[PDB]
């Protein structure tokens, strides 16, 4: 019903499914309710809860509020248990990318190793940090599949979730394989860096949860193509912005300090375009970004990489991507017969999303 | 039909479904395919299978090749799933436990890293090899779900599945959390090594395997019950016969080095009972045991740890309690009416599980 609202519902449902853990995660012992409590944290002191949001609109484009015989609690719970694979593949992306913080506050692994300083105990607390959160991980997406199969949502619903939420979980885990491979391979491609933008992000985060909602409600295959190319452009243009503010956006934005993607070395398309230009303008400049990317970590030197990359003119060239792909997502939502008070919705979800931060 | 035969089976089900995964893979990309390549290698040149024989067994014992009208292929693929928890547990637990050798080859992560030795490309191949592993363990845990959901088992036997599948995955991961709790905090109770032997493997190995065969077959709540009682005796003392292998067992049998439990310094009931029992005999020994454990890496540092830990009686002990539990686990099979055939294929699986090496 609101963009601004539904958040806080999305956290109900999660700390219901959360209390319900209690008991069984006692019953194997205090230390698994200690490493419990801070996914916990994690997941209730969340983002913006967007795949939730997108799956919740999803459903309403289908017309599911008129249309749908499943219990609405179902569907809400189908719709926030994406939180959940969000909580495994930022708690993992993490450890693999080894950030300090992550939404303002410090990562899981660095949050479990401050523990192990109040425990004073045997053993490499960085490592047990990373231990913990693994383990973590494979809990949330346990429970991700867990939340949606327990919804109370029908057997015909949950049979027609699973060409999104299979496509979903592939794409997201093949998505962050190649993302790593590309940056072990010091990759600068654009098309590659570009597969990764389509199933590491888009997939994962608009198209699949907008597939997922649609296939409760039981959308028509046509209602499902204009929100998956809906989802496909906009959720390209929602990583394309991200990677821009990765590196030019304020740390109360991003949650990470400044220039974070510079530190941690991400391929993005904004770099495989800024080396691509600077070969062709300044050898030095290129040179200095090659081999800051991955390896610099002083405020300073993230800031002379950054304003090389900004010289290239390649931050312009990704803004007017973004706002091409804004412009063709929206005019999908005009191919298919959607309620008007929807559609508006994902427009303004569109327009968050890839401009307005 | 045969204990020897069925693994077969199960790696004909799990190359069916890799199979089917290929193309998804590949229209992300060659790497992806690479780093699936080493899950594919891991799960198919898999171990006894003991996961999918216990849930055929219990699918068996519940009287399903009468009463089911299920197909065979999808209760097959159901009992074959298991072994993708199982490689999501093993590869991750091998990261944690830092181990190098896993059923007598190269840990996942290790032969990664071997792969970017062959590169030469940026970046760590250590942190890349269990970068690459945590996401492959995701996979794996991702397409244990799509396996079974996608079974072509009816509505009704998956809403069975539940409370076996629900139980299985919250108790490993769970399990294997307080195993890591123990060993930071360097923990000699029995009685918290006994919670991690019932969830972490009994629960997971031996009882919900049964549980989740019963439950598609649509067993009574008599049987479930029984198999359930023969799961919890069998499967920790499974797990204490696991023990005194990663201690005493030759390289051959274990797949790991010799005593390579007391390089991971694991806190078995072997090693609380040895250090219970040398502080009472002598402190000497004690200490050499406590300074050894989770730090020693020399064969002949780890055979005088091992000798230190005979030399207490404790391994005598863990052999009375194996048998103890052996018996009263093969006991349970008498309180309800199991199929002759069925009864007698339990029995020699607990037999081989707990004494038959
Ligand atoms: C690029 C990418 C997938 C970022 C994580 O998404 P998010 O910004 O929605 O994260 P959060 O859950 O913190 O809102
Ligand atoms: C699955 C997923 C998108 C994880 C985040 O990856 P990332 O490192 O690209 O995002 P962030 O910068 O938010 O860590
Ligand atoms: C103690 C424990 C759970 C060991 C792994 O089980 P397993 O011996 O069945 O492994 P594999 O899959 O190699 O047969
Ligand atoms: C889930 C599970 C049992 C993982 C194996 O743990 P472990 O380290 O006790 O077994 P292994 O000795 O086979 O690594
Ligand atoms: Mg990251
Ligand atoms: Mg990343
Ligand atoms: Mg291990
Ligand atoms: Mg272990």
């Amino acid at each position: 019903l609101d963009l601004d609202k539904f958040p806080e519902v999305v956290r109900d449902r999660l700390t219901q499914f959360l209390d319900a853990q209690e008991l069984t995660i006692a019953d194997i012992g205090a230390p698994v309710t200690d490493a419990v409590a801070h996914l916990r944290s994690f997941v209730l002191n969340g983002g913006k809860r967007i795949r939730p949001l997108y799956a919740w609109a999803g459903f309403l484009a289908a017309q599911g509020h008129k249309n749908s015989s499943e219990k609405l609690e179902s569907v809400l719970d189908a719709a926030a248990s994406l939180e959940f694979i969000q909580a495994c593949a930022l708690i993992h992306d993490d450890i693999i990318d080894s950030s300090d913080t992550r939404r303002g506050a410090p990562t899981v692994h660095r949050a479990v190793e401050a523990d192990h300083r109040a425990n004073n105990f045997e053993g490499d607390p960085e490592h047990f940090g990373v231990s913990v959160s693994i383990l973590a991980g494979d809990m949330a997406l346990v429970w991700a599949e867990d939340m949606l199969q327990d919804s109370g949502l029908s057997a015909e619903a949950l049979a027609r979730t699973r060409d999104a939420w299979r496509g979903m979980r592939t794409e997201v885990i093949g998505g962050q394989l190649l993302d790593i491979y590309l940056e072990s391979h010091a990759n600068e491609s654009v098309e590659l860096a570009d597969s990764v933008n389509r199933f590491k992000t888009a997939a994962y985060t608009i198209a699949r949860p907008l597939h997922l909602g649609a296939s409760i409600a039981g959308g028509s295959p046509q209602l499902i193509d204009a929100l998956l190319h809906y989802g496909h452009d906009i959720g390209i243009a929602f990583q394309l912005r991200d990677d821009l503010l990765g590196v030019f956006g304020d740390p109360a934005i991003t949650g990470k300090p400044a220039g974070d993607d510079i530190r941690e070395g991400k391929r993005t398309v904004l770099l495989a375009l800024a080396l691509q230009r600077a070969d062709k303008q300044s050898p030095e400049a290129a040179t200095a970004i090659r081999a800051g990317v991955g390896k610099v970590t002083s405020p300073e030197d993230i800031a002379v990489i950054t304003e090389h990359i900004r010289a290239t003119g390649a931050e312009e060239e990704v803004e007017q991507r973004i706002s091409q792909l804004t412009e063709s997502g929206l005019a999908h939502l005009d191919d298919v017969d959607i309620p008007d008070e929807v559609r508006a919705q994902l427009r303004a979800l569109a327009i968050r999303s890839t401009e307005r931060r």
